[PDB]
């Protein structure tokens, strides 16, 4: 598989790594979201150390207002991070 | 960098590989779009061999109606493909 295919599956994989830790095996609750960011986005995003920031990032990604981030919402987050990385380097 | 970071940069990279071939170095025209799909999505999407399909896929991804696929529109395409791959395997 190509780099683009590898990327598509990596997005699926990281999501399930964190979402399947507690509660709804298919949604990132706040503590799963935090660890995903801290462990997996350490070169693109500042480490998250304050509850306020956990709350705020979820508030921002949670489009359907259920207090968790599901797969669709996670894809929106990846697009945001990707767009930011893109614009940074031109 | 983590698998998720690797994926984010791979998305940027493949885009520029194809968009910078002709015309607007930052948008995928139809022929660039076709080659990206054919060469880079061969395990997820059927090979594109008919002009009609090239036209239709662009018609579908082109949200701002400029006849090309820009970075934002490409990110929307990746999310579609990713969501389809996700749902396929559960
Ligand atoms: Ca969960
Ligand atoms: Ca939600
Ligand atoms: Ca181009
Ligand atoms: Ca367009
Ligand atoms: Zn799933
Ligand atoms: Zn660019």
């Amino acid at each position: 598989m190509s780099e683009l295919e590898k990327a598509v599956v990596a997005l699926i994989d990281v999501f399930h790594q964190y979402s399947g830790r507690e509660g709804d095996k298919h949604k990132l609750k706040k503590s799963e979201l935090k660890e995903l960011i801290n462990n997996e986005l350490s070169h693109f995003l500042e480490e998250i150390k304050e509850q306020e920031v956990v709350d705020k990032v979820m508030e921002t990604l949670d489009s359907d207002g259920d207090g968790e981030c599901d797969f669709q919402e996670f894809m929106a987050f990846v697009a945001m991070i990707t767009t930011a990385c893109h614009e940074f380097f031109e």
